[PDB]
C-alpha cells in the first residue's frame, strides 16, 4: 500500500525465523539487522554512514518475509541502531517513491 | 513523479544559493548536508547514524527547492558522505512510498 512519511515508515518483518521491525529505507543500498544468528556462512563486510563505519557480515540468499511478500536476499548483520530494509529488497517488493 | 528504487534516488536541490545532489532518504527524520557555509546562527546537534554518535550544525527555515517545490526547512550541515533529504523536505513535498 501507500505510506506517508509524517512517521518513520517502519514494518515487520520475518527474517529468517524471527519477527523484528525494521525502516524501508530508500537512502540505504543494502539491508542491514541488528545482531542476530542467521545460519551457514558469511563473508566480512565494511560500511559506512553518517557519524562513521561497522564491520558487519554479510549473508547472501537469506529468506525475507515483508508485508506479504516473500523474497530471498542479501543481509547485513552487525551494529546498527535501527533495523533497515534497503533498495536491494525494496526493488524486489516493487517498492517506489511518488510525490 | 514516480522514482524506482534500482538506481539511488538522487535528486538536484538548491540550498542557501548553491546546487548540490541529494538522496531522498526514507530512512532519515532529518536533512543533512555536506558543510557548506549557510548564513547566520546555528545550534550544536547530536545526531546518531549507522555509525554516529556525531557534530552537527542545525539551521533552522532554510530555503529549499527540490523538483519545483520550494520549501523552507530545517537543515543539518556536517560531515555526512552524502547529502541526504530526510522525512522533514520529504514530508512537505508530498513524498509517499508505494507497493
Ligand atoms: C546516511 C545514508 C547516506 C546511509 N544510511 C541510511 C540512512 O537512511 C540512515 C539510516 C539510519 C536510521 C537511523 C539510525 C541509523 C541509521 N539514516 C540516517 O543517518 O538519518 C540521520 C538523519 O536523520 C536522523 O534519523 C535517524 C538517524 C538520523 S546508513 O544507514 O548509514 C547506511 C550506510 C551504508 C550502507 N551500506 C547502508 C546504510
Amino acid at each position: 500500500p501507500q505510506i506517508t512519511l509524517w512517521q518513520r515508515p517502519l514494518v515487520v518483518v520475518k527474517v529468517g525465523g524471527q519477527l523484528m521491525e525494521a525502516l524501508l529505507d530508500t537512502g540505504a543500498d543494502d539491508t542491514i539487522f541488528e545482531e542476530m544468528n542467521l545460519p551457514g556462512r558469511w563473508t566480512p563486510k565494511m560500511i559506512g554512514g553518517i557519524g562513521g563505519f561497522l564491520n558487519v557480515r554479510q549473508y547472501d540468499q537469506v529468506p525475507i518475509e515483508i508485508c506479504g511478500h516473500k523474497v530471498v536476499s542479501t543481509v547485513l548483520i552487525g551494529p546498527t541502531p535501527l533495523n533497515v530494509i534497503g533498495r536491494n529488497v525494496m526493488t524486489q517488493i516493487g517498492c517506489t517513491l511518488n510525490f
